[PDB]
């Protein structure tokens, strides 16, 4: 399949080269997989989600996304125009209030929620969790993400937007999950992107166009917007049978565009997510 005039990030993840604008992907499109978006919620009613997005859990008075960040990430995972996996199922777990903040205990409860809730969903092609969130190092947050990974969920977490080593951030410093940095359209490390040996992969993170609340769209930047590309890519790859939840991050790193990013600090992987689709 070919989506002309796609957001640059979608075109990048199916290209060996920057600077193109068509997204190429197998039409299976993550059908039969599920991605949990653990964030500020999802505006499920957005026409871009086509009835495929639903809120399954909130820890606050409402389950609606009063922020837009969760809606944006969910749109990059699987919206029809801005999504990597245009046929996946999207499950919203609102662990972040409408200011985008959340206590670690609520975040930890949301991760354990997903690790049990996936047994209530039909995800024959596999389960992914996208965590476009993070704070200071927490062994308890790291262990919650490690449990979620261990439960049979692909966990993808933002590396963080501090332009620092991600070892001091959680869940980015949990080694068993898939820690994602951000790159821009010129194949530069995003200036804000964390780095370090804990990173597994880079995805498009600078000026990412996706869904926004109020049924709108907007372009925003962050490792939190590179993570739903990798999360969406994993659901896509799992639906294609090329990998499993336990090995998705390793697989994505094996098949990534190698050594194509600039301003990647020594000791950090130079790997850019790539669906490796041959039309």
């Amino acid at each position: 399949a070919a989506q002309t005039n796609a957001p640059w990030g979608l075109a990048r993840i199916s290209s060996t080269s920057p600077g193109t604008s068509t997204y190429y992907y197998d039409e299976s499109a993550g059908q039969g997989s599920c991605v949990y978006v653990i964030d500020t919620g999802i505006e499920a009613s957005h026409p871009e989600f086509e009835g495929r997005a639903q809120m399954v859990k909130t820890y606050y008075y409402s389950s609606r996304d009063g922020n837009g960040h969760g809606t944006h990430c969910a749109g990059t995972v699987g919206s029809r125009t801005y999504g990597v996996a245009k046929k996946t199922q999207l499950f919203g777990v609102k662990v972040l209030d409408d200011n985008g903040s959340g206590q670690y205990s609520t975040i930890i409860a949301g991760m354990d929620f997903v690790a049990s809730d996936k047994n209530n969903r039909n995800c024959p092609k596999g389960v992914v969790a996208s965590l476009s969130l993070g704070g200071g190092y927490s062994s308890s947050v790291n262990s919650a993400a490690a449990r979620l990974q261990s439960s049979g969920v692909m966990v993808a977490v933002a590396a963080g937007n501090n332009n620092a080593d991600a070892r001091n951030y959680s869940p980015a410093s949990e080694p068993s999950v898939c820690t994602v940095g951000a790159s821009d359209r010129y194949d530069r490390r995003s200036s804000f992107s964390n780095y370090g040996s804990v990173l597994d992969i880079f995805g498009p993170g600078t000026s990412i166009l996706s869904t926004w609340i109020g049924g709108s769209t907007r372009s925003i930047s962050g490792t939190s917007m590179a993570t739903p590309h990798v999360a969406g890519l994993a659901a896509y790859l799992m639906t294609l049978g090329k990998t499993t939840a336990a090995s998705a991050c390793r697989y994505i790193a094996d098949t990534a565009n190698k050594g194509d990013l600039s301003n990647i600090p020594f000791g950090t992987v130079n790997l850019l997510a790539y669906n490796n689709y041959q039309a």
